Order: C-alpha cells, then structure tokens, then sequence
C-alpha cells in the first residue's frame, strides 16, 4: 500500500473551508482513506498493480480515482469539480514522480454563477517525491516514503499554490508483482 494525503490544507479546504461550506465533499473508487480527514496523518490508500521495469526505473500503477467537489452557490452546478485518475509512480533513482490524469475547471474565485473552462491533463506529473531511500527495482520492493513538492503542471491545476510548494509526505513499501 502506497499512502499519500495530497495536501492536508487542501483536504481541509474541501471539507471545512470555503468549498466545504458550499457543498464540499469527496468520493473515491478503488482507493481508501485512513486517519483524520482534515488532519496531518490522513492519507488516501493506493493499491499497486503490476509494475513495469525499464532498467532502474519502475512504473507502478494504482487503479481508481479521487473525485473532489465543492462550491455549489445555488446555480445547480458545482463550480469546483476535480477528478484525479490513472495514478502511477515512476521512479528515477532517488526521486519519484507522481503521475495522474486530471479533469478540472479553472476559476477566478469570484464568479458564483458561471463555471469556468474545463482543463484536462493526461500523464501529467502532479508531484515529485524526494525519497528517503533510493528506489531499486532489482530488490523486488520499493519504499515510497519521503517528502513531496508540487509540480509546475499541478500548480496550474490547484491554482492557489506556488510551484515547488510542499505537499503531504508519502509512505508505504509496495511489491512489484501485481
Ligand atoms: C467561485 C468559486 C470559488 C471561490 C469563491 C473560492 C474561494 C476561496 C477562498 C475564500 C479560499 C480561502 C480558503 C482558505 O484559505 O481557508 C480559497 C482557497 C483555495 N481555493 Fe478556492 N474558490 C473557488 C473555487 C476554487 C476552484 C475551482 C479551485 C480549483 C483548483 C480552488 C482552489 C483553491 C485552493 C487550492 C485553495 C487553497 C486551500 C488551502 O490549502 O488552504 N478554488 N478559495
């Protein structure tokens, strides 16, 4: 199991912040959750698929999606509507990239009637793990614990955060068999 809470302050925003006061929620398929929902130890739980090895680089898939919603301001439409699927982690020695397919919508955070334009991204790097131990695919297992920073492409997706902002730390050792 690979564990990551994306960002604690983002999960607090969806459930208790300005998104949470206007219909904020999340839903998952294939992915669990453990810990405090708006807390530091809270993390989504990703189950690995069959890994793919290219030398010293493992690409580990994790099936399922995470769907965040919020900001119903009475128009019948969720103005925040953010789906994260096709989770994969590609290791690059001492770092690992977290890859997603997203569907989201842009916003100026002012218009409470009109949903902004759809944005998608396929095989987009969302974050990079500075790994505690370097990833070796020849050992049969990869420890994914480490600290994370937000990518330039996820920073377009999350809007409010800077490029290279810290995200939630990761944990868990997964096997590569399936
Ligand atoms: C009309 C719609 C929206 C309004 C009025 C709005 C307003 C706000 C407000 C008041 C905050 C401050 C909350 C806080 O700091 O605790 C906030 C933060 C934030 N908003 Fe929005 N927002 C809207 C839509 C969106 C959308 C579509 C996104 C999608 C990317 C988004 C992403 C964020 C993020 C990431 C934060 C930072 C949360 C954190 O970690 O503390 N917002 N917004």
């Amino acid at each position: 199991s690979f564990n990551w809470g994306i960002r604690q302050s983002y999960r607090h925003y969806i459930l208790k912040g300005a998104a949470g006061k206007t219909g904020g929620q999340w839903a998952t398929q294939g992915i669990g959750f453990s810990g405090d929902k708006t807390g530091i130890d809270g993390a989504f739980n990703f189950t690995p698929g069959k890994a793919r090895i290219d030398g010293n680089s493992a690409t580990i898939p994790f099936p399922g999606f995470i769907h965040f919603k919020g900001h119903d301001h009475g128009s019948g439409v969720y103005l925040l509507d953010m789906t994260f699927s096709d989770w994969k982690v590609v290791t690059h020695g001492s770092t690992a990239d977290i890859l997603v397919d997203y569907v989201s919508y842009d916003s100026d955070m002012s218009n409470t009637k009109d949903r902004g334009p759809k944005i998608t991204g396929d095989d987009v790097v969302l974050a990079t793990i500075n790994l505690n131990t370097p990833a070796d695919p020849a050992s049969g297992s990869i420890d994914l614990s480490g600290s994370t920073t937000l990518s330039p492409e996820g920073a377009k997706l999350f809007i409010a955060y800077d490029v290279g902002s810290p995200l939630d730390p990761t944990s868990g050792t997964v096997a590569l068999d399936g």
